[PDB]
């Protein structure tokens, strides 16, 4: 599976039949249809004690990994029940500034999209969590092109070392707090993993407020390779999945 003509999202259902399931992600967030839900509590992000370990190129994106052996970086509150630990964060971006985001707002597409992956500690590990309806919590953040993002530069400066599939680099002391918008206003709905195996185990939390990154920041992303070292170069671009059918589900707003 990949993001090309022959192995793109339109092909994933052949190996992962859930691809045409009832709670697939991403989706288009229709802001006039979204329901303001007064019973929605504020989001609770505790990342001051976060421990990053490494960054890797898995062939479809780059993952910044965190030590999830203790409740060091967690998300709670909002529409969530219990504590969710931060495991990794990654992005989805386009070939141009005009596309890249997975989720869309009133059909508007952003340059990229930041996903912070968290798992429900009631289930013991990530592996067990992907087997549950409430096993994951993904915090989605939109990126627009404008001014540079100080907090993202450390990520950008190490991409050169993990250019090809399989590469990894020690990456400690990185604070995720540098990637959050000022407002924590969000939209929430029940969905799924955006990549195979596309398990319908996610509680999506998409922030209203996007973060801005400079054109040169985003440019560095576009220089990665899908392919492994010593293979024809396939730039890592357009690694985003098209919006899926809402199918009855309801998107609620904390605002
Ligand atoms: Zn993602």
């Amino acid at each position: 599976w990949g993001y090309g003509k022959h192995n793109g999202p339109e092909h994933w259902h052949k190996d992962f039949p859930i691809a045409k399931g009832e709670r697939q992600s991403p989706v288009d967030i229709d802001t006039h249809t979204a329901k303001y839900d007064p019973s929605l509590k504020p989001l609770s992000v505790s990342y001051d004690q976060a421990t990053s370990l490494r960054i890797l190129n898995n062939g479809h994106a780059f993952n910044v990994e965190f030590d999830d052996s203790q409740d060091k970086a967690v998300l709670k509150g909002g529409p969530l029940d219990g504590t969710y630990r931060l495991i990794q964060f990654h992005f989805h971006w386009g070939s141009l500034d005009g596309q890249g985001s997975e989720h869309t707002v009133d059909k508007k597409k952003y340059a990229a999209e930041l996903h912070l992956v968290h798992w429900n500690t009631k289930y013991g590990d990530f592996g067990k969590a992907v087997q549950q309806p409430d096993g994951l919590a993904v915090l989605g953040i939109f990126l627009k092109v404008g001014s540079a993002k100080p907090g993202l530069q450390k990520v950008v400066d190490v991409l050169d070392s993990i250019k090809t599939k399989g590469k990894s680099a020690d990456f400690t002391n990185f604070d995720p707090r540098g990637l959050l918008p000022e407002s924590l206003d969000y939209w929430t709905y029940p969905g799924s993993l955006e990549t195979p195996p596309l398990l319908e185990c996610v509680t999506w939390i998409v922030l209203k407020e996007p973060i801005s990154v400079s054109s040169e920041q985003v440019l560095k992303f576009r220089k990665l390779n899908f392919n492994g070292e010593g293979e024809p170069e396939e730039l890592m671009v357009d690694n985003w999945r098209p919006a899926q059918p809402l199918k009855n589900r309801q998107i609620k707003a904390s605002f």
